[PDB]
């Protein structure tokens, strides 16, 4: 069970977990309350599963999508902030925390990939997905090359996919029909062919991840990248002269990032559920709050308007919100799991030449649908 009269908090690694500390040292001296920060890994997997034996944290942060799956089952508490406290924050950000007409979580910030690079390799940006094959092979006459990220996590190519046709779940008349799935259809299948005939041509390696692309563009190995928000701190401390900018377009369509809200939920089995509101509401959703784990790590935009008007004057902000303009907000419908697993299965199978992309694609169509 989980321990009342204190506060345990799951986040993930890559975000500002010890700005979010200090937030809890502040509600520690106030309050009395300790507040402990974990965060644990493959925690999205891992909450579900303590869960739903009344164990785990207080609270759980993540990206929204995740979270229909889990109010689906009864995990997350239904939270009630009064009218005052949610003109606060931006409307939409509240509409990707809804779930059957009730809210499952306290959105904090919205984040969309951007595409970034090096200003000394690239003065310009290549505006098209196309000419990178030309870019990489000047570039590899010089010992570098033109564009490394992370293939690994279906998040990173979704944008490719979803630019000329690809979509996860067909929404209409303010649903989604969890029958209409668009990841074998035409747009799906050339957005994933050109991924894999890059990979094929030696332009990009199949087996590349978060850190392999770090390394590479904050060592000035490589003029781009496509990163979130939290990138950005190391970047800084490389002293590489960076800019962040709107990913290429492909067939002349743009590309569509999924946009995801960073949301805090209240575990439905925590005796806690009134020092856990108390905190989000009056200690980090505030200026002072959120500053601190942006300074950590980036957040992006926040979902505190008061906030986000400071942040917008951030060159790296407005093109993130640039890009998020251009792609969609993700489902939070309970099927997203099994959409996220089927699609990271497809793009490995296919980088990696196990299945082709057909045949990938077909499975994965499959498996959503079932
Ligand atoms: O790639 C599948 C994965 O995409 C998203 O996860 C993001 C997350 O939203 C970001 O905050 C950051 O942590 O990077 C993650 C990708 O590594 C979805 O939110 C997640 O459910 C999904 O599995």
């Amino acid at each position: 069970k989980i321990e009342e009269g204190k506060l345990v908090i799951w986040i993930n690694g890559d975000k500002g977990y010890n700005g979010l500390a200090e937030v809890g040292k502040k509600f520690e001296k106030d309050t009395g309350i300790k507040v402990t920060v974990e965060h644990p890994d493959k925690l999205e997997e891992k909450f579900p599963q303590v869960a739903a034996t009344g164990d785990g944290p207080d609270i759980i942060f993540w990206a929204h999508d995740r979270f229909g799956g889990y109010a689906q089952s009864g995990l997350l508490a239904e939270i009630t902030p009064d009218k005052a406290f949610q003109d606060k924050l931006y409307p939409f950000t509240w509409d990707a925390v809804r779930y059957n007409g009730k809210l499952i979580a306290y959105p904090i910030a919205v984040e969309a990939l951007s595409l970034i690079y090096n200003k000394d390799l690239l003065p310009n940006p290549p505006k098209t997905w196309e000419e990178i094959p030309a870019l990489d092979k000047e570039l590899k006459a010089k010992g570098k090359s033109a564009l490394m990220f992370n293939l690994q996590e279906p998040y990173f190519t979704w944008p490719l996919i979803a630019a000329d046709g690809g979509y996860a779940f067909k929404y209409e008349n303010g649903k989604y029909d969890i029958k209409d799935v668009g990841v074998d259809n035409a747009g799906a299948k050339a957005g994933l062919t050109f991924l894999v005939d890059l990979i094929k041509n030696k332009h990009m390696n199949a087996d590349t991840d978060y850190s392999i692309a770090e390394a590479a563009f904050n060592k000035g190995e490589t003029a781009m990248t496509i990163n979130g928000p939290r990138a950005w701190s190391n970047i800084d401390t490389s002293k590489v002269n960076y800019g962040v900018t709107v990913l290429p377009t492909f067939k002349g369509q743009p590309s569509k990032p999924f946009v995801g809200v960073l949301s805090a939920g209240i575990n439905a089995a925590s005796p806690n559920k009134e020092l856990a509101k108390e905190f989000l509401e009056n200690y980090l959703l505030t200026d002072e709050g959120l500053e601190a784990v942006n300074k950590d790590k980036p957040l992006g935009a926040v979902a505190l308007k008061s906030y986000e008007e400071e942040l917008a004057k951030d060159p790296r902000i407005a093109a993130t919100m640039e890009n998020a303009q251009k792609g969609e907000i993700m489902p939070n419908i309970p099927q997203m799991s099994a959409f996220w697993y089927a699609v990271r299965t497809a793009v490995i199978n296919a980088a990696s030449g196990r299945q082709t992309v057909d045949e990938a694609l077909k499975d994965a169509q499959t498996r959503i649908t079932k």
